[PDB]
């Protein structure tokens, strides 16, 4: 696949949808999120395609090389990880990300799993608790998707 | 990729969640399907796993080989034609399907691809009309998924 799409809902107002792009050999990431609190939030792909529970099925942070969270520029990090988006005072967040550990196809194929949209910000890896080095304490799920096959 | 998973919803009453996993050369489709009227629904992978436009912009039947409309066990066939699962009086259908032409990876995966219910019986190419050999005459998509990967 060269084109992935995916639509974000969850239980209260937060909405999108991110398109993801293969450009080159790296994957571009791009859209907005709307009714989020002003602010940096969580992003992360995470394993399972599954939304029988809500965001909860969609499991921890893809993570095939098995490293501790961090931030996207780290060496350790979790393939999933892509830092934070930024809501603006409108709750607005534009998304536009280039990522060098996930892809459209093969071993880091991030189709069939889940794009998450977390509540707090990601700490990146850094917070110094247990917690942070695995989620980067961004703490729940506001929205999520199951990443498809687009147009 | 042995296991996967679709959360159909809609705009109306339906509902359902459908697992597949892969077991020898085939596809075990399994699951259920609520809120739908008593008898026959076409139930097919289409195209596109985007949500964008609810279940319109899933796009067409799965068709990497440009073939015609058929049900699942003719020649001539979608991939993505699984024929139609039966609602009980109640609107329950059962779904226990074995495929042998879908698959959960390589070339005819259906990851991240869409699983459509449809409200009409799906005529399985044998409708007499051009639609027939299209899509069977199964009618409106009133529920769709993504399919994702499961644990
Ligand atoms: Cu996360
Ligand atoms: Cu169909
Ligand atoms: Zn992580
Ligand atoms: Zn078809």
């Amino acid at each position: 696949a060269t084109k992935a799409v995916c639509v974000l809902k969850g239980d209260g107002p937060v909405q999108g949808t991110i398109h993801f792009e293969a450009k080159g050999d790296t994957v571009v990431v791009t859209g907005s999120i709307t009714g989020l609190t002003e602010g940096d939030h969580g992003f992360h792909v995470h394993q399972f395609g599954d939304n029988t529970q809500g965001c909860t099925s969609a499991g921890p942070h893809f993570n095939p090389l098995s490293k501790k969270h961090g931030g996207p520029k780290d060496e350790e990090r979790h393939v999933g990880d892509l830092g934070n988006v930024t809501a603006d005072k409108n709750g607005v967040a534009i998304v536009d990300i280039v990522d060098p550990l996930i892809s459209l196809s093969g071993e880091y194929s991030i189709i069939g799993r889940t794009m998450v949209v977390h509540e707090k910000p990601d700490d990146l890896g850094r917070g110094g608790n247990e917690e942070s080095t695995k989620t980067g304490n961004a703490g729940s799920r506001l929205a999520c998707g199951v990443i498809g096959i687009a147009k």
